[PDB]
């Protein structure tokens, strides 16, 4: 009976899902069988694909359809991660059934799920191809079959959480996912045009859908005292004249009473172990003791990673609180905080079911009419958004100018040599910086600045760092020999492609972006700013300017969808470590600033319009990278000044 | 075979479309019928109604359905525009079927369809009354009925025009349909809240759907020949000792040739003149002629509307050119332009039909899990784009602020008497404006400013003038008395209401926001800006910024929809009147500031954070109302500097 309205509605289609053994994934499998698709389900799991395949067989039987086995296939073993078996994924569903008309994009893993500053390089990386350059790779193979036919559809699956058009959504400790989601919906934004007439390429943003979960909360409060005990030991290393060693000595007998009561123990720490004991329960040994060996550990690794010298071994004599450390009344009010919170999202107060969402889905298919969309299946959520795209700024009042005096500079890059040689000569001779650290990746990028820059590489404010791939080595160079950061602006090393980003109709394809160049895009132009931002962040950087490809009058159509994927994925990163960073009491300011527009008419025409431009670039960099005085960084300013994009 | 999807998804609802006799509406009511709704068709002509109702009856009939007479009925002669037609109609509905499931909001008229300096404001007013008024109408008396079974749908019929979340989309000559259209959406985000769990609030905003077009085209040329003619009066009379009407006497004559060669016309007119005679078809009276009766009497308006002094028979006596004035080649060349211009959109390079999107919106309906959110039924549309609700901003620059010296500014307000006490002191004291013209709504707002600024009004820098209802009278008097504006600043008189937006399930409703409310929200907080922004562009005024209710950490919960509400449907009006303006070469700034945020937890929360927003506040507006320097009005700059929107 509720199946009455949907069957029929894609006979003859031939549709491959991934992650298509349960979820939404299994959900559309399902429903796209029974509405008259040929599928064909992957997944990692052999048993649970199996099971997914009779119950979708069985219930097809039950419906009239006959030789149910030819109608539902499975791929398992299949790691959307890996190239080689994306490849065999594409021949095995051209094998069984030719031309793929729909491609879901719905396999997906949760990812690192930790804040930035505790992210693994190779977890971030591991995400991305998982979550993004997958669906790439497989619309790579399978558009050029769909064009030649003349139809075919592109639907990725991404999240509420991946934002929408002009707005990005912060997702704290979940950077890697919600930039593989945003991605995921920007490619289906710039990729339309391209794909249009034949192809449609729309993105699905479902919000949330219906014993670990006091593991999960027993988890946020080990994060939040690991978030409480780094940023008050980064705070007094500031303005202490004891080095981060002798400061982590202060935790050593463990005891939050007695670093309280110490005298000489700075502020930030003695004002935190009050903290503790105020907010913390009587029964916990959380209340009298400042970690246990797994949070020290994380602190340490955050410690080391942010080049602070410290013997590993630092922790190995430390006190081993007795249990709990954190009471199951504590867990239990985390818990219900967490599961309150999500239900408090709902307008319709009603958790949506995985059956719900693919049946929109599946009826959304249908409709001929949409390319470049975001369609929600589910929504109506009471969510914290931060608008993208603004345009109308100014200079920063001259008390934030004022900070950048005898400041150390950080300036990132290599293609953009016009905009590094401006922003070190405004930095040095308007502002006046003691010095500019100069990082490129290669010796001719290095070469090229010192030429461009020779009167300040002279007179010893200009010094000039070759990174290679080795970015946080390259900054720890820069901190042992030059000084920790204050303002620190990241542009890409990289310029953008040039390749086509379809192919024509009866040609093969074989210059179009292929997977590996698109992994190389997101290398050059997500990754190297998560990798700056990781650094910087943990290195106790003032401010930190994220800078996006530039486009011109001159840039080619492809390089100004390809600058266009950046900037919107880029503005995920960007809003969730600002809010990361501010509900963490971190210092560092993180902003966006936008060298991309979104169309050619809007960029300058002539030299007066290119100076007006230079000058714009330079006033958004001073605006998010000079420093908030002493009293001006409130609750209230504080959220202004982080996780922000402004589009010169 | 088509309906054999459709048919049962809607069985047992009952549906009220208006503007049900044709278009998307009429496929509406056809296929939720088909679908098994009992619906009710309402519009104004009642052979059309009985034409749809005859053939939707017919098709019911054929498919199986028994009693269709019981399954289709028609409301004759309703006008959405009239508020006793909306009860009627209502009465008809609930008489003939009960409790109304559905409320589909589709009822739309065009509009003016002129530029805002030619929009009649009791035309702009029947817009909103027809368009969006109508809407919220219906809803207040269809939701009580609704909420008391425990179940229903409000559907409000936008456009892609109505612009997204965090975008507008500038509709330029359409300001008054795209403002509708962004209220109907709106409606939908604020009110979603409010009315879950048990009724849902969404909008679809499709894109373009499927002789008098060469009539529109010559319209269009007709319309261009009147901007340049009417720019070219306006700035020549900026730098000329001529009074405006010894400068439109210039163009009695009404020779091209005569004009262009005259040594003593002004600059402005004998470039005007060549473009005339360049860009015009030799075989046009148009290359020759510089205007017809029509667009004389066009141009006359519009000045008397800005205040010049012109006897109303100035061109009693003006030559009347040979036909034909636009060649039947420029006719269709344009024409040409427009049909490209609206195809070339088209990501999938097809005009979608009226039964795909209403097929697309029934399915959409069945959907339980969405609630205010904004469905594209069709999309991939390449179009103009204004981000809005950026934060991050800083002071205008000194070559800006120093064009404020001498200046005569304009503000307008009552409810916000500190904002006003603060501007007018930031511009008389720190930019040392030469007079500010305090335009206020009562006697009480005046007398309560000019004792808040008794130094500026006892030193003559301070002038009062009470509005009333006759804002554009108390601008006349502004201008002759004390000479026209640079910058102006208009805030809204009145503060938002703190009456309930939804009603107890069990309750008759009596205090909510009634139909008489809303359409007195949308007079002061929409309307007012409308009719200043339409006077001050009229009037040569150099900049204006439109502000926003205000919102504070203490407003209430349905204030914090309200100023929403006002905040997205005025970006609509700021984006659109930004670029008609830019178009058609007229020097004025027009910019939004707003007021209001989007959560409680945002908004400061002691005197320190009030501070540093009441700072942000005089610098967004500095920031959009300091004057353009000579060289500095680019393409580029140009377009960055109006349409903008910025939340304080």
């Amino acid at each position: 009976g509720w199946a009455e309205s949907l069957i029929g509605l894609h006979l003859g289609k031939v549709a491959l899902i991934t992650g298509g053994s349960a979820g939404i994934g299994g959900q559309i499998g399902r429903l796209l069988a029974l509405s008259g698709a040929r599928v064909m389900l992957a997944a990692r799991d052999r048993h649970k694909l199996e099971q997914m395949q009779a119950m979708i067989q069985s219930e097809l039987a039950e419906v009239g359809y006959t030789d149910v086995e030819d109608r539902v296939h499975i791929a398992p073993g299949c790691d959307v991660s890996s190239e080689a078996q994306l490849a065999d994924l594409v021949e095995r569903t051209l094998s069984a059934f030719g031309t793929v008309d729909y491609l879901i994009n719905n396999a997906g893993i949760a990812g690192v799920e930790e804040m930035v500053i505790d992210m693994p390089v190779e977890g971030w990386r591991h995400t991305l191809f998982a979550n993004l350059i997958s669906n790439y790779s497989l619309m790579r193979k399978l558009a050029p079959l769909m064009k030649k036919q003349g139809s075919g559809y592109i639907l990725n699956v991404s999240s509420y959480f991946g934002g929408e058009k002009d707005a990005a959504i912060p997702y704290p400790n979940r950077a890697d996912y919600a930039v593989s989601k945003a991605g995921q919906r920007a490619m289906a934004e710039v990729f339309a045009r391209f794909l249009g007439p034949e192809i449609q390429i729309n993105a699905i943003a479902p919000g949330p859908v219906e014993g670990l979960f006091a593991r999960r909360a027993r988890l946020i409060l080990e994060n939040k005292r690991l978030n409480e005990l780094h940023a008050a030991l980064i705070a007094a290393a500031r303005t202490d004249e004891r080095s981060m060693h002798e400061l982590v000595e202060l935790l050593l007998p463990n005891d939050v009473a007695a670093l309280e009561q110490n005298p000489a123990a700075p502020t930030a720490l003695r004002e935190l172990a009050r903290r503790f004991r105020s907010e913390g329960d009587p029964a916990a040994s959380s209340s009298s003791a400042l970690l246990n060996r797994s949070i020290a550990a994380k602190l340490l690794a955050r410690l080391h990673n942010g080049g602070y010298v410290l013997p590993a071994d630092i922790f190995a004599n430390l006190p081993n609180p007795p249990d709990p450390f954190f009471t199951r009344a504590q867990i239990d009010r985390e818990a219900r905080k967490v599961r309150d919170g999500i239900m408090g999202m709902l307008y319709l107060q009603r958790m949506p079911t995985e059956f719900d969402v693919a049946m929109a889905t599946v009826y959304y298919l249908a409709d001929r009419n949409v390319s470049g969309e975001t369609f929600h299946p589910s929504g109506g959520l009471r969510y914290e958004r931060t608008p993208t795209g603004g345009e109308l700024f100014g200079l920063p009042s001259p008390e934030r100018l004022a900070e950048l005096v005898g400041s150390t500079v950080y300036l990132i890059g290599e293609h953009l040599t016009e905009h590094l040689n401006l922003l070190a000569r405004a930095y040095l001779e308007r502002y006046g910086a003691r010095q500019v650290v100069m990082i490129v990746e290669t010796e001719t990028g290095a070469e090229t600045m010192r030429r461009l820059l020779h009167d300040h590489v002279e007179a010893g404010r200009l010094m000039t760092i070759v990174a290679g791939d080795q970015i946080e080595a390259a900054i720890d160079q820069a901190i042992t020999r030059y000084g920790r950061p204050g303002p620190v602006v990241c542009t890409p090393f990289r310029p953008l492609p040039t390749v086509p980003l379809v192919g024509r109709k009866d040609s093969d394809w074989s210059t179009v972006l292929s997977e590996a160049e698109f992994a190389e895009l997101c290398e050059h132009q997500l990754t190297h700013h998560f990798r700056v931002a990781r650094k910087i962040a943990l290195s106790d950087g003032a401010s930190l300017a994220l800078v996006t490809p530039e486009t011109t009058a001159t840039s080619t159509t492809e390089q100004f969808a390809l600058a266009n994927f950046i900037k919107t994925t880029l503005h995920a990163f960007t809003a969730t470590i600002g809010v990361e960073s501010e509900r963490t009491a971190q210092r560092i300011l993180i902003n966006q600033v936008d060298l991309t527009r979104r169309a050619r008419a809007e960029e300058p025409r002539d030299p007066h319009e290119r100076q007006q431009e230079l000058e714009r670039f330079i006033e958004a960099v001073l605006l998010v990278t000079a420093p908030l005085p002493p009293e001006a960084d409130t609750r209230y300013a504080g959220r202004i000044h982080r996780g922000r994009a402004i589009t010169v």
